[PDB]
């Protein structure tokens, strides 16, 4: 059978380019270009166009397409417009999967409700397992906003079970505050800092701590952010300070070293990049993961047989058939993507068991350990 | 029935289809941000009457909401906390939630010299009784109760 897929996609102003589509069309390209894994046929998309800072809008085309018929729904984009969506995904028998983090609740069946993020309590608890192995007594980390803290639940209550001193750093969303709470926290003979925070922030915050002279090997950084190899870390005439981060990416299995050279020369090819701390031939979190779900749901529909999609209105409501079946095929399948091994849980979507590689900087990256996510960390 | 954004959506369908100067609920913040959405591509005023996550990316004045923000009852604790001043105090809270509402307790000792500890009761509804056995092992006796 020939099989249809609904995009969702919501326009983000500044940035015609919009690599999230362009990352889909090589993902349905290149799995329409392998052909040892013929479901029964080739596969084609559907994708219908929706601006930011509106959810019903989507809603309305979500189900228009669906009334053309599509297998599932990708997306949304945008934190607000991820909770609209199941109310009709619930309804009519609609598997849904996210690509964008949302709140775990209570009114969320876990059959509709499937997540491509990591857990963060896993990289909650990586963090404690690490500062524990080389063992610092004081330790300061620096978030932006309330959210920021429920990526870490547990080094607030660490002295409970193990006695530490923990001190907390927050700046203003203006960028340009770093100024008083860097020199509050060198005037405070505070050397340890955790960074929390995204790829957005982080060359700013490289290029503000770099201005005012605190390169000495007395600090120690450490990173949340998965893009550390994303972004240019070659600003240090000598890398004796200690750097330390994690990498949920890899660049084995040579696949991997042929779409990153494929994504260098597209973006060679691809119009002026819209943020400078991106370099080509070098993928981000969201596209591999959005990567990793296409793969999903192209084992799904591989496994799929006598599937068809049907016209299904968001005006008269009746259930479709293939709505577990489907999900099924989804909660079933293995794979070990650009994230790793799979694990699926009944008690939410989010995929969990990842492996952490924590990477030092080369000296002027590097593998110096590898942390499991039921066996702890193992070191080299 | 509770916890069916579907149904709440299409019940405000009628509604504006009945055509109403006001809408009321509902009261799961699940649920009320659907049919928020739907008014707003309606655009019409509406009241709502309980706390909802903050996920807003655009101004909407669609979103008129009478509920005690956590904003000033965080400024309140901490101003109440600083009149009647300590050295060593301890916090539980319930989930995530009481994280967004306590950041500013989790802040403290930044701004002034004050040290907090952070508890959480298991979400089972059991009995926390070991928590409080060390907490008053630790020598310290004062705790706020963040709780609904």
């Amino acid at each position: 059978q020939v099989l249809r897929i609904g995009g969702i996609f919501e326009t983000v102003e500044n940035e015609p380019v919009n690599v999230e589509e362009l990352a889909f069309k090589f993902a349905v390209t290149s799995i329409n270009r392998n052909r040892t894994l013929m479901p029964n046929t080739t596969l084609t998309y559907d994708i219908q166009r929706i601006n930011l800072f509106d959810s019903f809008e989507a809603s309305r085309r979500a189900c228009d397409q669906l009334a053309l018929g599509v297998a599932a729904l990708f997306g949304p984009s945008h934190s607000s417009s991820v909770s609209a969506v199941q109310s009709i995904c619930n309804a009519l028998e609609v598997p849904h999967i996210q690509t964008r983090w949302k709140h775990p609740s209570v009114d969320s069946r876990d059959l509709f409700y499937i997540n491509l993020y990591p857990d963060y309590a896993a990289i909650s608890r990586a963090v404690l397992d690490l500062v524990l192995y080389y063992n610092w007594k004081t330790v300061t980390v620096v978030y932006e906003d309330s959210t920021g803290l429920i990526r870490l639940q547990e080094l607030i209550k660490a002295p409970s079970r193990y006695n530490i001193k923990i001190k907390i750093r927050q700046l203003p969303p203006a960028n340009k505050d770093a100024k008083p709470l860097l020199k509050e926290m060198k005037k405070s003979k505070e050397f340890y800092v955790i960074f929390d925070c995204s790829h957005e922030t982080a060359a700013e915050i490289l290029k503000q701590i770099l201005f005012m002279g605190m390169m000495t090997e007395y600090y120690h950084y450490f990173f949340t952010t998965l893009d550390l190899f994303a972004l240019d870390l070659e600003l240090y005439r000598y890398s004796g300070v200690n750097m330390t981060g994690f990498r949920l990416l890899n660049i084995d299995n040579p696949h991997v070293s042929s779409i990153i050279e494929k994504w260098s020369m597209e973006r060679l090819q691809a119009p002026p990049r819209p943020e400078t701390g991106l370099l080509d031939g070098m993928m981000t979190t969201e596209a591999a993961l959005m990567y990793d779900a296409v793969y999903m749901v192209a084992i799904a529909s591989h496994r799929a047989s006598q599937l068809t999609v049907s016209s299904l209105q968001c005006h008269r409501h009746k259930p479709w058939r293939l709505g577990p079946r489907f999900m099924n095929l989804i909660k079933e399948a293995r794979w070990d993507g650009l994230t790793g091994r799979i694990t699926f849980n009944k008690t939410d979507g989010l995929r969990k068991d990842f492996d952490l590689d924590i990477i030092s900087l080369k000296e002027e990256w590097k593998k110096i350990g590898i942390w499991n996510s039921n066996s702890g960390l193992n070191m080299t």
